[PDB]
């Protein structure tokens, strides 16, 4: 007879680590490439030049 | 039995921004390029070496 690593139960534990367990987070591109305009209501109007 | 966007009408305004409406203006490239003489009157005779 003997003492196996199954005899021995749960005075055998396992660990966790979460070194493994970061992800950076990406923005928008758009976001931070071009200006974020703040509007009060769904439409707002521009006029530009156009002749 | 609801409300919609449509259903509310103008007492939804819309928005307006200036942030589009402005341009530099371009100056003149032979003001810049050139010597700017200063004109008192109409004519101003140069004499330059001809022969």
């Amino acid at each position: 007879a003997d003492i196996s690593r199954a005899e021995v139960a749960t005075l055998i534990e396992e660990g966790y680590s979460h070194s493994l367990l970061a992800a950076a987070k990406q923005g928008s591109t758009v976001l931070s490439a071009f200006q974020n305009v703040n509007m009060g209501t769904k439409t707002t109007h521009l006029p530009v030049l156009a002749t």
